[PDB]
């Protein structure tokens, strides 16, 4: 994974 809600160490934020 998420933006927001939860960012990924690797790669994510794909939803706030």
């Amino acid at each position: 994974g998420l933006r927001r809600l939860f960012a990924n160490q690797l790669v994510g934020r794909r939803n706030i």
